[PDB]
């Protein structure tokens, strides 16, 4: 229940007119906000920054004030085969590939992270594509230099 | 146990009129089939689909829709030196050959996948030689980027 703690401080809601379209989460010095989210951050200070703006990586980020780092949440490499922790339940790795139970997702609530067993962040939800029982996360994924989108097949942005 | 129950999911029926020829399992994102058996898998969406053709290496698979991965069986390339398991009973793996005893094998029943102790998938009977008490078996075995077709001395196709 520590990841839910951490998500309090890390997450921030961006909103269309007030229609929550999803997420925007602190890691090391960047905000984490999915490009095809139209909205406000609440908190002004992150809205009177400057963002990048990125379509094919689905991604927007602007360097957060000297107070919000303290604020930010731990992020991390580690990939290795198994299991994470996620707000709505668990997501299970497997073949590079992020899968949730159908019904833990509905439309919005994209911007939410991944987090491994002791807190440290390794994933971005975007969207998903439904896939029997166990339905797959489009997601932005990262190593030293380089950060992946990886968007299974026929994926709906959720 | 759960190896037979894990082969419910995953293997599909081949059926020739009114003769099953063949066991065609969904395994990692294709469909196992080998070229030898001629007919119509029993599942429409499988049936629908185009087929690539292999003869050298007697496979033949497709690429399953988006509600069958959830239903295919797990994958591994974990080929130490012991026992694993089958429909029928066990086999024995030494020096690269897959044996089972005689009498375990009628002609027909090809296509079923040889499963390690939890569940992983390891490969995919062809056919077997008559050896002894001993019976080898022609089976598809994989690695990292290669595939293998091991096919012992006066082989039968069963």
């Amino acid at each position: 229940r520590m990841c839910m703690k951490i998500e309090n401080d890390c997450i921030f809601e961006v909103k269309l007119d007030g229609k929550v379209t999803g997420y925007a989460c602190l890691v090391g010095d960047k905000v984490m906000k999915p490009a095809h989210v139209k909205g406000v951050i609440d908190n002004p200070d992150l809205a009177k920054l400057t963002y990048k703006k990125s379509s094919k990586y689905d991604l927007e980020c602007a360097q957060i004030p000297v107070h919000m780092k303290s604020d930010a949440s731990k992020y991390t490499h580690e990939k290795p085969e198994g299991h994470y922790n996620w707000h709505h339940g668990a997501v299970q790795y497997s073949g590079g590939r992020f899968t949730i139970p159908t019904g833990a997702g509905k439309p919005g609530d994209s911007g939410r992270p991944i987090f491994d067993n002791k807190g440290r962040v390794v994933a971005i939800v975007l969207g998903g594509a439904n896939e029997g029982a166990r339905t797959a996360l489009s997601v932005v994924t990262w190593t030293k230099d380089m950060v992946t989108r990886y968007t299974p097949e026929g994926t709906e942005e959720w």
